[PDB]
């Protein structure tokens, strides 16, 4: 799951916000070994792959969930009636909703928590994880907080820093560019036709810019197909590389796991030079 799924996936639940826990249980809710119950939603956010939620209850400590979700990773809203068959985590709110979370990594975060952790970026205290959270947003292409001149002066210092490594692991840093996934990076370097065995020290000025405007690009497609089939509409298909024998012009491709992140990568060794 890679942007703009995870905003999709919040401007669909994002309004259970102000309702109060009934019910809630799942393996997931166990193992984070804390009573929920009675809590209120006070908030929801995403930044890159991650999406939070804030609970409240009055007098006791505030808690946030954070959700990863990962292949076939969904969180869904339901009813009662719904089938909650395989399902990690299931919470009914005080107004018959179902919210059901399912093949996701699902964690409690402690804002006043000093204890070290390993997040998709970086290794720091819990509450610092929550407060990386606020400022990542700004760096999410997919985000309304997305801020394009933080962006540019950020992506700066990570291309000075990861100069050494091949761009296809510098655009699935998850510090520099927070959802992006396998089909984005290797839809926009055909996109731009750059080979994604090429170090990040070799691209130029222009090269760069190319690839983020692409990015941006093929989230702005994938979220207006979402917005087509809201509205009973097909958008018609956008992937011009990702699981393709034969590039759009007809040259064979290749296909392999590449860079210290070992993802599957499909790319044109004509186009993309
Ligand atoms: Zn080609």
């Amino acid at each position: 799951v890679e942007a703009p799924r995870i905003r999709i996936t919040y401007e669909k639940i994002r309004h259970t916000k102000n309702h109060r826990i009934v019910s809630i249980s799942g393996p997931s809710y166990k193992r984070m070994n804390v009573d929920l119950i009675d809590y209120i939603i006070r908030k929801w956010w995403f930044a890159g792959k991650y999406i939070y939620l804030m609970l409240i209850s009055s007098n006791k400590p505030t808690y946030v969930i954070r959700t990863h979700m990962m292949m076939h990773g969904r969180i869904l809203v339901g009813n009662q009636d719904s089938p909650t068959k395989r399902a990690f985590m299931i919470i009914q709110l005080d107004n018959d909703i179902v919210l059901r979370w399912y093949r996701s990594q699902i964690t409690l975060l402690d804002p006043n928590c000093l204890a070290e952790i390993k997040t998709n970026y970086t290794i720091c205290t819990t509450r610092q994880a929550i407060m990386d959270s606020i400022k990542l947003m700004k760096y999410d292409l997919s985000n309304n907080r997305f801020d394009y001149n933080l962006f540019q002066s950020h992506l700066k210092n990570g291309i000075n820093i990861h100069s050494s490594e091949i761009i296809t692991d510098f655009l699935l840093d998850q510090e520099y560019f927070p959802g992006v996934g396998n089909i984005l990076q290797q839809e926009a370097l055909y996109d731009c036709k750059i080979l994604p065995l090429k170090k990040v020290q070799d691209i130029d000025e222009p090269m760069f810019d190319c690839l983020c405007n692409s990015l941006k690009k093929i989230i702005d497609l994938l979220y207006e197909s979402y917005k087509f089939r809201e509205s009973g509409k097909e958008f018609g298909p956008i992937l011009r590389i990702y699981r393709k024998s034969l590039c759009p012009l007809g040259h064979k491709t290749i296909r392999k796991k590449i860079g210290l992140r070992n993802r599957m990568t499909t790319w044109c060794p004509v186009c993309q030079l």
